[PDB]
C-alpha cells in the first residue's frame, strides 16, 4: 500500500493504522469578522498523542494550545456621532484550552464489499477559560471583553462513526457524530461588570457530518475534497433561584468546504495542509492548519 | 460507453440520453441567513423522455418543505406543499465529433402553480405563511454545449427566464389592507461555466461555476401606476462541486454541493439526485 | 516539455521563460454587494522582456472601469488607468531533483490611477477612485516544483508603500483640508497545486491571503491618528485553467472566490498572454 494511500486513510478516517504509538503536532490559523466590528485572528497549537492496537483500536490524547486577538471597532463615537472611531483590541496569550481524549474501534475492515469503517467516543473536559463570567468593559457605547475564552466551560461526550472505502481511484469517505454537553455550574454567569450572578448552563448539544472524496496522486502525495456542517442547538443558562431560559441567536450552523494534501515527508513524518472555507456566517471566513504527523 | 462519460454529460447538458424514458428522485437542502435563519428542503420528482438521442421531453414537480426562524423569536413553517410545476422540450442540434460540441438548445415552461408571495401578511414581524413558488408563469429558453479534451470535459450553458405579467387579489403584506394589483417580475439571465472528468469506469467529478443576473421587478396597484420595488434586483452566484456515481446500470447516484457566493445565494445547497433509467 | 507544463509555470510564477517577448492581454471581473453594489471592469495590459530565462523586465497598465449603485442612484468612472507599474524578476534556482524553481522580483507601483483622497460625498461619492494614490515598491518570491504529476507552487510578497501628500483629505464637500498619509504595508501569500491533464491544458488549485496593516493620517496642523477598520485581510480561494490555444497563444480563465468580506465576492478573470 502506497504511503499516500495510508496517508489519505488516517486523514479520513482518524484512525492511524500505519503505526503504534504516533504524535502529530499541528498548527491552525483561523479568522473571523448598539452596531460595532469585531475582528478576530485565532491561532491553535495541537498536540496529539496516539496509540494504535493492532489495526483494532486506537486511543487518544488532545491538547490544544489557543493564542488569540480579536480587535472591536465601534463607530461610536467620539462622543455620539454615529460614524466616527473607534477602536479596542483585546487578546489571550499561548494558554490552554479544551483537554479531551478519544477511544476508536474499527468495526468493519475494508474488502470487496466493505468499507473501512470506525466507531468511536470522544470525551472532552473544560480545562480552557470558560466565558461564563467573562465581563464587558465600557468611546461611549463600545462594550468589550476583559478577556477571551479558550474553552466552553463543560465536559462533553461525542460519540463518532467513519467510513472510508476505494473505488479506484476515487476514495470515497463520510462521517457523521454526536456532541453531547454535560450540564454545569459557575460562580458567575453574568457579564455585567457590577453583578455577579451564579447559575448553571446547558451548552446546546451538536450533530456533525461530513462527506468527501480523495486521491492518491502518486507514491507520496493524496488531495483531498470534503464538505461539512455543524449544526447546534440553542443554549440555556439558569441564574440561582431562577428556571432554565435558552439565550436567543445561540444556535447555530457552521458549514465547511474543505480542499486538502497528505505530503510524505519521510516514512515516519507526514505533512498535512488543509484549507477549510467557512460556507456560513457561523463558520470562520478561512482556516488554514498544517499537521505533522509522527510514526515513531 | 463508459457509464462515467455517459452521466456527466447528462449532468453538464441537461440532456439525459443513457435513455429512453427515466424517472429522477432528486432531495436538495439549501441554508440561508438573512434576524432570519432558513432551512429548506425541495423534493425533486421529474420524468423524462429521451427521443432517438436528439429529442428529450421533460416534466418536473418540485415539493417544497420550509423553516424560517426569526428572532427578536418565533418561527414560521410551510409543510410539504408543491411548488412552480414545469416541463422542457429539449433539441441536440449538433452532436459531438472530432471539431464539433455536443450542443442542445431547449425551452423551459414554468407555471404558478406554487403558493404565491404577494397575498401573504406580516402578523406582529413574521409572515403568516412561506411561499412555494412566484406566482407568475415563465419561460426560460436555454443553450448547453459540451465537449471532450481528454481527459477534460469542458462545458457551458446559458439560459435566459421571461416571466409573464400577472394580477393578484392582494398585492399588500399590510395586514389591514386588501390591494389588487399586478406584477412584472424582473428577468432574468443565467450562465454557468466548468470541467469535469471521468474518473473511472463508474464515476465523475464536476467543478463549475454559474451567476444569475435578475433584474429589478415592478408592480401596478389598482389605479395606480408601474413602480420599481428598487431593491428586488439581484446576482446570485454559485460555486459547484460535484459527483456522478453509477449504483447500477440503471441507477445513478449524483451528489452536488452548490457555495453560495453572493448574498442573494443560500450560504450552501446540498443535493442528492437519483435518476434512474426503465 | 509539454505547452500545458510551460503555460503552467508561466501562470505560477509570473515568468514567462519561454521567449523573449510577451504580450498579455487581461480581461477581469470582480462583484462587491443604504445598500451598496459594485460591478468592477479590469483591462490589464501587459509586456514582457525575458532575458535569457534568467532576467524578466515587465510593465503593466492597468484600465479599469467601475459602476457602483447606492439604494437608488448610481455612481460610474469611464475606462481610466489604473495604477501603473513595473517588474524586475531574476530567477536564481532552477528547477533539478532536489531545487525548485525560484524567483525573486520587485515591482514599483506609481500612483497614476484616480486617488480616493478628496473625494467628495453628495449622499454618494461624486467619483470612484482608480488607484491607491501612493508610490509602492514590493519584493516577491516564487516556487515551483514538480513531483510528477502534482506541481506545487507558492508565493510571497511584501509591499512597502511611501508616504504621500494630497491638498485635500475630506470628503465633506464644504471642507478641503491638506493632510500626509501612511497606507499600511502589506503582506501576501499564496500557495497551491496544478496539474498538466494534457497536452494543451492545465488546471491549478490555490489558496491567497493579503493582510493589510492600518494606515494613518496626519490633517495638516494635526498629528498622526490611525484610520480605524482600515486594516484589512482578503482571502482568496482559485480555481483556474490555462489553455493552449496556439503554441503562442494561451488562454488562462480563472475564479476567484473571496473568502473574507474584504474580498469581492468573487472575481472572474480571462488572460491571453501571447509569446513572439
Ligand atoms: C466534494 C463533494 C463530493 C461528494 C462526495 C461523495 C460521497 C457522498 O455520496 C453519498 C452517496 O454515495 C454512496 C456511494 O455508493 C457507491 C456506489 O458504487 C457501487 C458500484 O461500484
Ligand atoms: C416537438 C416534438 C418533435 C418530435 C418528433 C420527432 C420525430 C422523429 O422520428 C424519429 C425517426
Ligand atoms: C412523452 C412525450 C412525447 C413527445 C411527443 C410525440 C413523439 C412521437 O414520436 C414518435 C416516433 O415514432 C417514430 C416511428
Ligand atoms: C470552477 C471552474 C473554473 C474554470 C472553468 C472554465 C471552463 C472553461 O470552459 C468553457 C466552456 O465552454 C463549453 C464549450 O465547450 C466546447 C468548445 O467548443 C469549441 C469546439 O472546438
Ligand atoms: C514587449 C514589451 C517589452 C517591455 C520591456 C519592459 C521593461 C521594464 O522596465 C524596467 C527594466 O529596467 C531595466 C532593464
Ligand atoms: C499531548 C500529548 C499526549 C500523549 C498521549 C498518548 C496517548 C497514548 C497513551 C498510551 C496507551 C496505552
Ligand atoms: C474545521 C472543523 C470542522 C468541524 C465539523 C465536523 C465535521 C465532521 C464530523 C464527524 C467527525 C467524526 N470523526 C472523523 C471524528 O470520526
Ligand atoms: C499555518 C499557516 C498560517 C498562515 C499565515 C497566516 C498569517 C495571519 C496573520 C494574522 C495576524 C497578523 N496581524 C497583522 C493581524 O497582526
Ligand atoms: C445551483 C443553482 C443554479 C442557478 C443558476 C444556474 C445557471 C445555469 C444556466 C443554464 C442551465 C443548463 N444546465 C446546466 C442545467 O444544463
Ligand atoms: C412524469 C412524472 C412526473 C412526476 C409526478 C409526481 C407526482 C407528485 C406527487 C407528490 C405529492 C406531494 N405532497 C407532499 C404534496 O403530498
Ligand atoms: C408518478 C410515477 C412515479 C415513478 C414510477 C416508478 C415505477 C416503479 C417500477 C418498479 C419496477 C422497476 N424495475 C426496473 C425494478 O423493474
Ligand atoms: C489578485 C488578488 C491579489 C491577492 C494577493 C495575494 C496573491 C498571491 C499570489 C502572488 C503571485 C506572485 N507571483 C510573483 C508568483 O506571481
Ligand atoms: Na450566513
Ligand atoms: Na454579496
Ligand atoms: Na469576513
Amino acid at each position: 500500500p502506497a504511503q499516500s494511500v495510508s496517508n489519505l486513510y488516517n486523514e479520513a478516517s482518524g484512525f492511524f493504522g500505519n503505526g503504534k504509538f504516533s504524535f502529530e503536532t499541528g498548527i491552525t490559523y483561523a479568522r473571523y469578522d448598539n452596531l460595532d466590528r469585531i475582528k478576530a485572528d485565532n491561532w491553535t497549537l495541537d498536540l496529539t498523542g496516539r496509540y494504535n492496537l493492532d489495526n483494532r483500536w486506537q486511543f487518544d490524547v488532545n491538547v490544544p494550545v489557543v493564542y488569540r486577538e480579536s480587535t472591536y471597532q465601534s463607530g461610536g463615537a467620539s462622543g455620539g456621532d454615529p460614524q466616527a472611531t473607534s477602536e479596542e483590541s483585546v487578546s489571550r496569550d499561548p494558554t490552554i484550552g479544551d483537554v479531551n481524549f478519544g477511544i476508536a474501534y474499527k468495526f468493519l475492515d475494508e474488502s470487496a464489499t466493505m468499507p473501512d469503517a470506525v466507531v468511536s467516543v470522544r470525551v472532552k473536559a473544560p480545562t480552557g477559560k470558560e466565558p461564563f463570567g467573562i465581563k464587558l468593559v465600557r468611546n461611549d457605547n463600545l462594550y468589550v471583553p476583559e478577556s477571551l475564552p479558550t474553552g466552553n466551560g463543560v465536559w462533553s461526550i461525542t460519540p463518532g462513526l467513519s467510513m472510508v472505502k476505494t473505488f479506484d481511484p476515487a476514495v470515497l469517505f463520510g462521517s457523521v457524530s454526536y456532541t453531547h454537553n454535560l450540564e454545569d455550574s459557575f460562580d458567575d454567569i453574568s457579564s455585567d461588570v457590577n453583578q455577579k450572578v451564579g447559575g448553571k448552563v446547558r451548552l446546546g448539544d451538536s450533530f456533525q457530518f461530513g462527506v468527501g472524496v480523495a486521491f492518491a496522486l502518486n507514491e507520496r502525495m493524496s488531495m483531498s475534497f470534503s464538505v461539512s456542517d455543524l449544526i447546534q442547538r440553542k443554549s440555556k443558562l439558569k441564574p440561582d433561584g431562577g428556571g432554565w431560559q435558552s439565550i436567543v441567536s445561540s444556535d447555530a450552523n457552521a458549514g465547511y468546504f474543505n480542499v486538502g494534501m497528505t505530503i510524505a515527508a519521510s516514512e515516519n513524518l507526514t505533512i498535512v495542509p488543509n484549507l477549510a472555507i467557512g460556507m456560513t456566517d457561523d463558520a470562520p471566513d478561512f482556516t488554514f492548519s498544517l499537521k505533522f504527523p509522527y510514526y515513531f
